[PDB]
DNA sequence: AAGATGAGACAATGGCGATTAC
RNA sequence: CUACUCUGUUGUUUUAGAGCUAGAAAUAGCAAGUUAAAAUAAGGCUAGUCCGUUAUCAACUUGAAAAAGUGGCACCGAGUCGGUGCU
DNA sequence: GTAATGCCATTGTCTCATCTT
């Protein structure tokens, strides 16, 4: 029995269906295991696996690095105590011991409750003498007297524990720290990036402006006032606003559609910066980097207020001044409030719940919340000067430990540490002996390229050891093989090219890469002069001349500079027109101009012998960021340069990686031509092929070379094949599940492999079209928006959007369209639906009658093209229409549609562009087909067909097999079935087109033979598959062309070459409808142990509740607080006995106990001991059942539940709504947006109106389903009541809201939903009792093989 | 008319506590 | 398009920073607050300045584990699958 | 006393209304 499998792979579901030769879904009897009376069940071979999305490893990575940081910080403190130990033992015996046990309460604390001195008197004296640690630090830096060793340790430990950032390398100096130098660097980067209309800031006094004590916005405005050519909303103004701490919007600066806001203080700035940079290119990356540096400088000046130089510790003195000012402002505030506003004093200083001062100090109230709370209070009170100016300047009652301290470099803390060590050096000899040791503890930082200092038991570590001793900050240089460690780092961090494995990818800023992309963008440029009247691609000599003369002289090349300074200057061409590019060249030779600015030797940059040297330099600067390792890897080229520019070269840094390798760009060579990819880009004769075309085109050896190396890089296991794929972990999980589903399906069919496996990979728009309309209108100059104003909400209508796209004019006739008579007007297709199924705006026009297109079934005639070509050219250059639409509109002037165009349409409909789909097909093909013959040829028994979603979607829309995702989860399985049907139909109808869809080595049939010329009526003497280029015409009974003639096709479609019936237009559509109507579809929720964090991360205060979880073994949460809300890994049905407490009373209980993630290892180590520790006795070990999340139970009347938890359930049933209601809902909800022909649209609308009683019937279906299964009668009553409340509303709205009503009945967790204004809150199933007497159903991945256990026992 | 800030609603399911009802 | 290394600042939690005056308390009037220690997934053995939140996971049999095995075919129907013949 | 009906969480984010430029 031959069969085929259809698959719909997604990130949260995998649809699957099995079809026969007559497009039927088999129904089979499957054995049922367990201990019930049901031994067989009938199931349809169609279903869908559902599963939670796979997660990325980012969060785990962050947590891991955080753990490492905490560990290493604690180790730093342990090092400091190790240095201090013997002399602290001589001074105080239990000092460090008291410091470690500071957290414990006095009952559990073995030593005195007072940490530092152990007696209350000395503690009071210390705190009064030093109320903050910065007081002690400033004293120890500015006092020559001998100090107590405990206080010295406190200062050093505070400076080491919170040591500051490492963003600045080397000693602190004005070149990389003062605001002025970084401002000059910012305007230098700005002028370098533009140079046309640059900003000159020679006169500015950046220090006096940026460091001045004023509000942020007023400082920004004051700096803008000093630059008359720039404004606050300019790019530079937005950069300064970003550097000062404001939230500037860069949307207007780059005309981006979506608003991109950046805030340096926000933790999510980097990925936001990566999104923005992705939109505008990485040329601005270093610009924003300089802004960040400038921000830190400004921040450092905001903290380093005490610049008077009378002290040696600027930071500690500044914190003292902040303390004093805080004290003054506090006492003044209390005085003013008590004087003027006696009432509400308690709300500010005692209440603490509403963000008062007590909330600012003792409650969870941030600085911005406290300021926001006290701003109106200060405004209302009198005598509040000198506090509001501080509040607006964000310097009122500041704490010493705030979010600003991230900007403090570690060289300052190092300075204060050096000062303290030097002051107390002679008094304590071991400080003199261990000065460099302590300094090394503060300054030592494990390099990125060394990584975890493991000894073989770390999956993430790679470093090499030159000894066998504990790595410390002092012996790191002589124990860590930095050379070998850096080499391993290189070997690990080098990703391999997806096109060619086993070859390292070049850096993104490599010179050869920039040359490659520059030529790749330049080769798609076409020029038309005055006389030739036809587009001609640039020749090799032209490319070399333009590159050498223009691209090697300026960073930005625009079309105007290109035509003015090359074509007119050298080629003497007065007027040129360019279609390939829009405004400028996206590619650029950034690295070239960077190196030119560094070494200032233009001839050296163009010598082809020095290419490898420059590639080595860029690679070294890309891989590493540390100055020492860069100097080590750049020492070989010290003699080449003058050693002045070498310093500037070492300061340059590059980040990023490309996607292609050197061997692909300029390595592999065509055997016949003898030219590499780059050589083909530079020279290719008349026609110039781009990169993607060389990969696609089979006439060259490049495609063969890329294909033949794909299987070398692969591995042996399935896991390695899945890990090598290029996709998110979610789709990789879905792919693995798909493979397993295929394995089970071929097992179910008696180990018979299928014949075919068909695979499918499962307000902004209004803004884009609005910006498009506004730019087109502003460019043209017709003020249609003035006489007929519209908003982005109304622009969703097709006919109105087309009305505004066409300047309010008819496309075929020279007359204006009537704004308020669009119902009489028709929407025409530039390329008819009989040739290509393209219903986008790119191929649609609006006109009063589609008879104006003319009599031909092709593109519009030449008589209309000749009349309207000028107006279409004005709409073209005004960006109202695209280049392709203009090409299609004016195709009759060039003969009309051609065989190459029809072949392009066929390839557009039949080939899948996504690489991930091809790799999945490769995996399935390799796993399914594994036989050979005597020779070395692969026998392909199973064909893996790759299909596009558009085909099945159009199949649904054309024949009313409508999809409504909100009804149930059946649509995945249905999509898989329809994929199988369409795939099998296409492989049966057109076997010679196997190379388009089927994976593997096939004959590359040129499509020119297949396309029939001059309507040969698909003759049989010659092949002639089709005259009309639409592949899905044979499913249709009639074919309506663009003129109105209705062509007829036979009732039974058969293959021409083999005489096999491929589609019976009666029996097969009836079969498809019957399959779509089946109510039993196997929907399976993949059961999964829950993993991840133990609980909510919140560390809650102490409470009298046994739900609290201890943060450490001996930290009783009733005294110390802790975590609550643990996640249940899985539930465990246990049959056991418990003590009632009134007596022994071993009542035999049966209940689900949730094993939390934290408890899992202990429970699995020894379950019985764990359960006895929980209180259970005489546990029936053999009856314990492991129940992971989504475990399925069936109760009475087919009602089903899924396990969400140990104490909560989810809905387990699917609502098999009849097909007629699904189609009615789709039609009623899509009333205005039918997007079909007018007659067809009228038919659908009349069908909806004639069948409006289906609304009440659907409500009845939801009601009866809910009463049987859902059991939420309060919500059902709410629903029915709301439906009766809104029966007056239009049919469309009632349909749209019934769609929301199906959330009441959906499989999975209950969720709230809205019926018009009314909201129905979720009813949860917060009890697991009933499942203890239900039937548990263990399911295979396909759900076919079941095991039913009656838990009554 | 555009940009920024504040408030009311959405994500999105399960655990905790309170509540209420038998 | 994933994956990875180095690093910081906040935050939270207990304890320390003596509260003072009345009053049998309850509760009232005021003073004060900015800082610090320690933990920051419980923990693990392999004892490293390492690892612990990703991937993977129905049931049953054999195994410490990677992993191997276990479930008849047609026909008439179709409310979550039912019925009939052969085997 | 036991068993079935709103807030919080890595407290993010999006849209609408009002005020300011």
């Amino acid at each position: 029995k031959k069969y085929s499998i259809g698959l719909d792979i997604g990130t949260n579901s995998v649809g699957w269906a099995v079809i026969t030769d007559e497009y039927k879904v088999p129904s089979k009897k499957f054995k049922v295991l367990g201990n019930t009376d049901r031994h067989s069940i009938k199931k349809n071979l169609i279903g869908a696996l559902l599963f939670d999305s796979g997660e990325t490893a980012e969060a785990t990575r962050l947590k891991r690095t955080a753990r490492r940081r905490y560990t290493r910080r604690k180790n730093r403190i342990c090092y400091l105590q190790e240095i201090f130990s013997n002399e602290m033992a001589k001074v105080d015996d239990s000092f460090f011991h008291r410091l470690e046990e500071s957290f414990l309460v006095e009952e559990d604390k073995k030593h005195e409750r007072h940490p530092i001195f152990g007696n209350i008197v000395d503690e009071v004296a210390y705190h009064e003498k030093y109320p903050t640690i910065y007081h002690l630090r400033k004293k120890l830096v500015d006092s020559t007297d001998k100090a107590d060793l405990r206080l010295i340790y406190l200062a050093l430990a505070h400076m080491i524990k919170f040591r500051g950032h490492f963003l600045i390398e080397g000693d602190l100096n004005p070149d990389n720290s003062d605001v002025d130098k970084l401002f000059i660097q910012l305007v230098q980067t700005y002028n370098q990036l533009f140079e046309e209309n640059p900003i000159n800031a020679s006169g500015v006094d950046a220090k006096a402006i940026l460091s001045a004590r004023l509000s942020k916005s007023r400082r920004l405005e004051n700096l803008i006032a000093q630059l008359p050519g720039e404004k606050k909303n300019g790019l530079f103004g937005n950069l300064i606003a970003l550097s000062l701490g404001l939230t500037p919007n860069f949307k207007s600066n780059f005309d981006l559609a979506e608003d991109a806001k950046l805030q340096l203080s926000k933790d999510t700035y980097d990925d936001d910066l990566d999104n923005l940079l992705a939109q505008i290119g990485d040329q601005y990356a270093d610009l924003f980097l300089a802004a960040k540096n400038l921000s830190d400088a400004i921040l450092l000046s905001d903290i380093l207020r005490v610049n008077t130089e009378i002290t040696k510790a600027p930071l500690s003195a500044s914190m003292i001044k902040r303390y004093d000012e805080h004290h003054q402002d506090l006492t003044l505030l209390k005085a003013l409030v008590r004087q003027q506003l006696p009432e509400k004093y308690k709300e500010i200083f005692f209440d603490q719940s509403k963000n008062g001062y007590a909330g600012y100090i003792d409650g969870g109230a941030s600085q911005e919340e406290f300021y926001k709370f006290i701003k109106p209070i200060l405004e209302k009170m009198d005598g509040t000067e000198e506090l509001l100016v501080k509040l607006n300047r964000e310097d009122l009652l500041r704490k010493q430990r705030t979010f600003d301290n991230g900007s403090i470099p570690h060289q300052i803390h190092l300075g204060e540490l050096h000062a303290i060590l030097r002051r107390q050096e002679d008094f304590y000899p071991f400080l003199k002996d261990n000065r460099e040791k302590i300094e090394k503890i503060l300054t030592f930082r494990i390099p990125y390229y060394v990584g975890p200092l493991a000894r073989g038991n770390s999956r993430f570590a790679w470093m090499t050891r030159k000894s066998e001793e504990t790595i410390t900050p002092w012996n790191f240089e002589e124990v860590v093989d930095k050379g070998a460690s850096a080499q391993s780092f290189i070997e690990r961090m080098t990703n391999f090219d997806k096109n060619l494995p086993n070859e390292k990818v070049l850096p993104k800023h490599s010179l050869l890469y920039e040359y490659f992309t520059v030529y790749n963008e330049l080769t798609k440029v076409k020029y038309v002069t005055e006389g030739m009247r036809k587009p001609a691609f640039l020749s090799g000599e032209q490319k070399k001349a333009i590159v050498d003369l223009l691209f090697k002289t300026n960073r930005k090349v625009t079309v105007k500079q290109l035509k003015e300074d090359y074509f007119k200057k050298i080629e003497c061409f007065d007027s040129v027109e360019i279609s390939g590019v829009e405004d400028r060249f996206n590619a650029s030779l950034g690295t070239y101009h960077d190196l030119l600015k560094i070494i200032k030797d233009k001839d050296f940059l163009d010598n082809e012998e020095n290419e490898d040297i420059l590639e080595d330099i860029v690679l070294t600067l890309t891989l590493f960021e540390d100055r020492e390792m860069i100097e080590e890897r750049l020492k070989t080229y010290a003699h080449l340069f003058d050693d002045k520019v070498m310093k500037q070269l070492k300061r340059r840094r590059y980040t990023g990686w490309g996607r292609l390798s050197r061997k692909l760009i300029n390595g592999i060579r065509d055997k016949q031509s003898g030219k590499t990819i780059l050589d083909f880009l530079k020279s290719d004769g008349f026609a110039n092929r781009n990169f993607m075309q060389l990969i696609h085109d089979d006439s060259l050896t490049f495609k063969e070379d890329i294909q033949k190396a794909q299987v070398s890089g692969q591995g042996d296991s399935l896991h390695e094949h899945i890990a090598n794929l290029a996709g998110s972990p979610a789709i990789k999980k879905g792919i693995l599940q798909t493979v397993k589903v295929v394995d089970e399906l071929v097992k179910v069919m008696g180990r018979h492999k299928p014949e075919n496996i068909v695979i499918e990979m499962a307000q902004k728009n209004s803004r884009e079209r609005m910006k498009r309309i506004e730019e087109g209108i502003k460019e043209l100059g017709s003020q249609i928006l003035k006489e007929h104003p519209v908003e982005n909400t109304q622009l969703q209508n097709e006919k109105l959007y087309l009305y505004y796209l066409q300047n309010g004019r008819d496309m075929y006739v020279d007359q204006e369209l009537d704004i308020n008579r669009l119902s009489d007007y028709d929407v025409d297709h530039i390329v008819p639906q009989s040739f290509l199924k393209d219903d986008s705006i790119d191929n649609k026009v609006l006109t009063r009658s589609d008879k104006n297109r003319g009599k031909s079934d092709n593109v519009p005639s030449e008589e209309v093209v000749k009349k309207m070509k000028n107006y279409w050219r004005q709409l073209l250059n005004a960006k109202l229409i695209t280049q392709r639409k203009f090409d299609n509109l004016t195709k009759a002037e060039r003969g009309g549609l051609s065989e190459l165009d029809k072949a392009g349409f066929i390839k557009r409909q039949l080939v899948e562009t996504r690489q991930i789909t091809k790799h999945v097909a490769q995996i399935l093909d390799s796993r399914m087909n594994t036989k050979y013959d005597e020779n070395d040829k692969l026998i392909r028994e199973v064909k893996v067909i790759t299909l596009k979603s558009k085909l099945v979607s159009d199949f649904r829309k054309d024949f009313q097999f409508y999809k409504v995702r909100e009804i149930n989860n059946y649509h995945h399985a249905h999509d898989a079935y329809l994929n199988a049907v369409v795939g099998t139909a296409l492989i049966k109808k057109y076997p010679k087109l196997e190379s388009e869809f089927v994976y593997g080595d096939y004959k590359v049939y040129d499509v020119r033979k297949m396309i029939a010329k001059s309507e040969q009526e698909i003759g049989k003497a010659t092949a002639k598959y089709f005259f009309y280029s639409n592949i899905m015409n044979f499913f249709k009974t009639e074919i309506t062309l663009a003129n109105g003639e209705i062509r007829k096709r036979p009732l039974i479609e058969t293959n021409g070459e083999t005489g096999e019936i491929v589609w019976d237009k009666g029996r097969d559509f009836a079969t498809v409808r019957k399959v779509l109507s089946m109510p039993q579809v196997n929907i399976v929720k993949k059961t999964e142990v829950q993993t991840g964090g133990f609980s909510k991360e919140s560390i809650l205060p102490k409470r009298n509740s046994d739900k609290l979880i201890a943060r450490k073994k001996d930290w009783d949460p009733k005294k110390y607080g802790g975590f609550d809300s643990p996640t249940v890994a899985y539930s465990v049905l246990v049959v056991a006995k418990v003590e009632k407490g009134k007596s022994k009373k071993l009542k035999s209980v049966k209940e689900l106990l949730g094993i939390t993630i934290m408890e899992r290892s202990s429970f699995e180590k020894n379950p019985i001991d764990f359960l006895e520790a929980k209180g259970y006795k005489e546990v029936k070990k053999d009856l314990i059942i492991k129940l992971p999340k989504y475990s399925l139970f069936e109760l009475e009347n087919g009602r089903k539940r899924m396990l969400a938890s140990a104490g909560e359930l989810q809905k387990g049933n699917e609502l098999a709504l009849p097909s007629k209601y699904v189609n009615f809902l789709y039609l009623a909800s899509h009333y205005e947006k039918l997007k079909g022909s007018p007659e067809d649209n009228e038919q659908k609308q009349l069908f909806v109106e004639q069948h409006k009683h289906y609304l009440d019937e659907i409500i009845e279906q939801i009601s009866e389903f809910s009463k049987r299964v859902i059991l939420a009668d309060a919500n059902l009553d709410k629903v029915l009541s709301a439906y009766n409340k809104h029966r007056d509303k239009p049919i469309r709205e009632q349909a749209e809201n019934i769609i929301h009503l199906f959330t009441l009945t959906n499989l999975g967790a209950p969720a709230a939903f809205k019926y018009f204004d009314t909201t129905i809150d979720r009813k949860r199933y917060c009890s697991t009792k009933e499942v203890l007497d239900a039937t548990l159903i263990h399911q295979s991945i396909t759900g076919l093989y079941e095991t039913r256990i009656d838990l009554s026992q």
